[PDB]
This record gives structure tokens, C-alpha cells and sequence, in this order.
């Protein structure tokens, strides 16, 4: 019912105005998706600027899928500015 070490940390990642989440969310998981299994995706915001954060946290739904897509994707460039560090969140 409830899994383990699916949770994964990302950093690196593109610091947009909330009304632009959306967008990213949906292009991030569906490139995620090609490595592993995604199920939930969240922008931490920050209330001072109303803004993410940088970071974000990817439920993958299972240990294996979590790992694939940090073998994958980790210390990959996102664009020009950004590049993707990821890991296992304990």
C-alpha cells in the first residue's frame, strides 16, 4: 500500500512565479516519465516572493522507478542555466 525510497529530491531546478507551475510540472513529469514511473510532483513556493523555491520532490510509486530517474537524469542539463541534481530523499 505504501511505499519506500520512492521520494526523490531536485535541485537545480528553474525558480518561476506560481502561475507558471503548471506548465513546468507537466513538462517535467513527462520527461521523467520516459525513465521512470511518476505519480506526484511538487513545487515548494516561497510566500515572501511568490516563487519556487528551486527544488522540488517527485513521488515515483515505486524504489526502482525512483532510481531510474535519478541514474537518468541526474547532473543532466534542464537548458542553459539549469542543470538537474538529483537523489533519493531519506
Amino acid at each position: 500500500p505504501l511505499g519506500s525510497d520512492q521520494y526523490i529530491v531536485v535541485n537545480g531546478a528553474p525558480v518561476i512565479p506560481s502561475a507558471k507551475v503548471p506548465v513546468l510540472k507537466k513538462a517535467l513529469t513527462s520527461l521523467f516519465s520516459k525513465a521512470g514511473k511518476v505519480v506526484n510532483m511538487e513545487f515548494p513556493i516561497d510566500e515572501a516572493t511568490g516563487k519556487t523555491k528551486g527544488f522540488l520532490f517527485v513521488e515515483c510509486g515505486s524504489m526502482n522507478d525512483a532510481k531510474k530517474i535519478i541514474k537518468s537524469f541526474h547532473g543532466k542539463r534542464l537548458d542553459l542555466k539549469h542543470r538537474l541534481f538529483l537523489y533519493t530523499m531519506k
